């Protein structure tokens, strides 16, 4: 099979082991409108392989500026000037220079989101006087007698308040007054983000150059939708038995992790079970292989990260029924029941480690898989000479790309931007988390493209193009998760209603407006036939057990805001892409 | 000046009373990519006069296929075969064309629209079972003692239900059953007929060619947006007191034609104040005409016609407080109510005569404002012959267009879209109305462009342009107004509630789910310190005169429908326009 593969191969050389040298070119730079763009025409020239390199009769084909990037742009002492976005160009091209121009206007975007992200701690730190809801609920008089009820079934407590003030002493920067002048705000910063970069990418559109088959791609996804779902709770099952800092902070650590490698794991599998299912029926040509991945692969990993943080943001404290019934899991156990802090706290750290220990984790891969950095310099004292002439000898032992391109080291940043904007209530310091990170990644990613990794063909590409219907497509399904964060999984919106309708003398007793006495006075009791979180009538009503005027007002102020806060947002979608300059 | 003006226009014609005819030619065929393409082509030669005929220098510059086109499509004695669209290609190009391509699909769009418009009727004539809503309300036993409170201050009776009867015998074939099947069928209606005539433009592009001087006209138009609240009212003011078939339902035919006069005399004010506020700053070029009335002169009338159709929706019923408290119109009057019916039939009226009565007027305008037709025929027996040579000497009598083209009889079909889209809860059959006007107005407005108009110069337009984001922008506020209609404005959405949640065993006194007895579980008393239609707690609760558990509930009914049938069609919108064959 070695001279059956020979004569196949020496008959494509005839139309121009040793590595080939290549180099007529004029003639093949007008059939389509600097060594990168070097590389360009050869590789039009070289247009296919797509079959050959694949089947095995070739190994490796491949291309082969560089001294002054690594000085004041991928150094590690680059001091911040400009991040010289104009050089990629040259350098790199418009695949990887449309997200390295992407994420240096996101750098500089998240400024301002960080300084709305410091406005919730800043005049979080710096006053002493809670309202209520790290007053009450931390003066174990007001907060220490309120005596709750179990979760689970058995080996449960009966348990009490003033355990929950490690959680609610720091939870009012996250819950108090700030919050909603930033989720109005992110609201606001997403679309803004997307418009003034439409404004922006138009602006580098400028500056640079210009039904049977899918049904059971679908109907078999949804058993691996659950799947995401078992993921979190089974390893809920295990680490919280084994266990009963220590009260529920290091816990809401460690029970994250141990999904967060689960998450790791069926991510391999989601790698594995895409190109199962696109080989089997209508493989097709070559630019649907990426729209195959980003309606499948990325939809993959939209269930792996995010089908957990919607388990604890919408389905996770729901379904408390007549005696605490939960739904019985159509089955013979017990369902699961929330805390009444709100239940973002467990939101907020699986907001942090699934987002800061993805870049903790998927850039630190990226630096210690590639041997571990400085071994002694890579080649900078002869980018300035280009004299190493055995240069093309001393390749093949550099790594390549794996047939994608940015899109593995696209989708994790898309994955970043699905955790800063989607999930954004609580934790205001995930633009200032993201923009550390996005000082790094700009240098790491930086760093392993200028030296790591095998120069990519230099391939034009236009705009995000396939993740920007995903951008949309988050952002209209953001607007309503920062909605459904304050209605569904925050307790300010029930903080505004009792400041506003049950402090005024209808229903409650006090003279003007005051939030005193808010957590004895908005949960439900619950007979020995304790208060568990949620608004029923209580034993002993006309109508028990089903739920008040209370429930159904600040349902009413849930449903409000899921309304409001869209339609105010999305309008502002409208009049912000109506009246901003062009140019 | 005869002779001042005379020389400026002597210099003109060197480059090329009795009128000039007109006629080098292939030449400009290329410079820009029939007879109706030899009027196209010596407009290129003659573009320009746009300041010569507006100064007076000239009188009238004008063009000079009719005869099949009165017999099949154009005549009264015209059978439905086929609207022949592809002759007016021929004969009238694609300004008119994209009109008349608009209609015609328009017409068979509406033709299912009104099978399930029929459908509200068809088992809401056959059957004869109501629950209780035209059972109750016209048994005078179970709806004939039910003493209401009056609504004015002075000349108002006590009241008394069955005097209801004949608005609400005919309410349930507006509110019964085919309601929520034809709304929910309108907002998937409006959201197929955009992108199905999507689907159908396309056809038609392939079958065919290719913040100071605007605050001011924004905060100066929203004293006139109130003048057109304050527009119904005062003629509301008159009517009803001089009033007291006969007992409200000749009077919702009166107090809206009454309205109806005004809304068209405040109609020409608007066509005299856009030019006040577009001659004084930025008057600019020839296109920014036209989107300048797009957003103020469309938006005149947008404020003009549905400004008290949102006053019957949106804010009518509003604001009934402590002692049936109004706001006092922060003056010393009394502000208005509404009445136990559903406030939709004195909306139906107001969206029936402002439709089917701008459809019997706007059209009966152009037919008995051109002499009212078959004088004698106009030129059909020479139209075969085409020998009638006196012909440019029979002119300059016709009436010509006002330098807008289709915009006056473009506006009023999106008015009429307007209606039988964003207004569509109540009266199914508004398509029906509109499929037989859709008939006739196919016919007269092919009648008068084919005979009683100077013919217009074929200019090519692609899509329909300037309305396309008012299409969107009112089917947008459509989805929105559908449910804000079944919501706010129709009684069904507590007519569901009871049917769910207060027949029950909680809250209510019955076995299974069955509508009995609807009325006088549904409304609030008020002490002679009587019914209301609002749901507040009664005299003598624990806090009195706020609300119930019930309006919070089917306010969170309303705020659920406004959030779910959006958000299902809103996502049926985003279903469809993923789902649908392109070709
Ligand atoms: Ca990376
Ligand atoms: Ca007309």
């Amino acid at each position: 099979t070695n001279e059956k593969q020979k004569r196949k191969r020496q008959a494509y050389e005839s139309n121009l082991l040793v590595f080939v040298k290549v180099h007529v070119l004029c003639t093949y730079a007008e059939i389509m409108h600097n060594p990168a763009t070097r590389s360009r025409i050869v590789y039009f020239i070289l247009s296919g392989i797509n079959r050959l390199v694949s089947s095995g009769i070739y190994k490796a084909a491949f291309p082969l500026e560089r001294y002054l990037l690594y000085r004041e742009w991928a150094h590690p002492r680059s001091i911040y000037k400009k991040q010289p976005l104009d050089l990629i160009r040259k350098y790199y091209g418009e695949k990887i220079g449309i997200y390295f121009a992407w994420l240096g206007y996101y750098t500089q975007m998240l400024l301002l989101a960080a300084v709305v992200g410091v406005a919730c701690f800043l005049y979080g730190y710096l006053d002493q006087d809670n309202c209520t809801w790290s007053k009450e609920v931390c003066d174990p008089d007001i907060g220490g007698q309120i005596l709750m009820c179990p979760q689970c079934d058995r080996l449960c407590p009966f348990w009490r308040l003033n355990i929950t003030c490690e959680s609610s002493k720091k939870l009012c920067i996250f819950d108090s007054f700030g919050t909603l002048i930033f989720a109005v705000f992110m609201g606001v910063w997403v679309t803004l983000f997307l418009e003034f970069w439409k404004r922006r990418q138009a602006e580098l559109e400028y500056e640079w150059d210009t039904v049977t088959l899918c049904a059971s791609a679908v109907f078999f996804w949804i058993l691996l939708i659950i799947a995401s779902v078992i993921g979190i709770i089974v390893y809920r099952l295990s680490v919280f038995i084994v266990f009963s800092l220590t009260p529920q902070m290091a816990t809401s650590i460690t029970a994250s992790i141990i999904s967060f490698i689960i998450i790791m794991i069926l991510n391999t599998i989601y790698e594995k079970v895409a190109i199962m299912i696109t080989n089997f029926e209508l493989p097709r040509t070559q630019t649907d292989y990426e729209n195959s991945l980003t309606m499948k692969m990325f939809l993959f990993q939209f269930v792996n990260y995010y089908s957990s943080c919607f388990y604890i943001a919408f389905f996770k404290g729901k379904f408390v029924g007549y005696p605490g019934d939960p739904v019985y899991l159509l089955g013979k156990y017990r369902s699961e029941e929330c805390d009444p802090g709100g239940c973002l706290l467990e939101l907020t750290t699986q907001l942090t480690i699934i987002m800061g220990g993805k870049a903790i984790w998927n850039n630190i891969q990226e630096v210690l898989l590639p041997w571990v950095m400085n071994l002694i310099g890579r080649y900078k004292r002869v980018s300035g000479s280009e004299k190493i002439t055995p240069r093309w000898e001393q390749d093949y032992h550099l790594q390549p790309m794996g047939k994608l391109g940015l899109f593995y080291e696209y989708l994790e940043m898309i994955i970043q931007f699905g955790f800063v904007t989607l999930f954004v209530a609580s934790f205001p310091l995930a633009p200032l988390l993201a923009l550390v990170n996005n000082i790094l990644e700009i240098r790491v990613d930086a760093w392993k493209l200028t030296t790591q990794f095998r120069r990519m063909v230099p391939e034009k590409a236009q705009d995000i193009g396939a993740w920007q219907p995903i951008m949309q497509g988050i952002a209209i399904l953001a607007v309503v998760t920062n909605a459904m964060i304050i209605a569904f999984t925050s307790d300010m919106i029930p903080r505004l209603v009792y400041y506003w309708s049950f402090s005024i003398p209808p229903y409650g007793d006090h003279t003007y407006y005051t939030m005193d006495g808010y957590i004895n006075n908005t949960l439900s009791v619950f007979n020995i036939t304790c208060r568990y979180r949620d608004f029923r009538n209580p034993p002993g009503h006309p109508q028990e057990y089903k739920h008040n005027i209370y429930y159904w007002h600040v349902i009413a102020a849930k449903l409000a805001f899921i309304i409001v806060m869209e339609h105010i947002i999305y309008s502002v979608k409208f009049f912000i892409s109506y009246a901003i300059p062009d140019v």
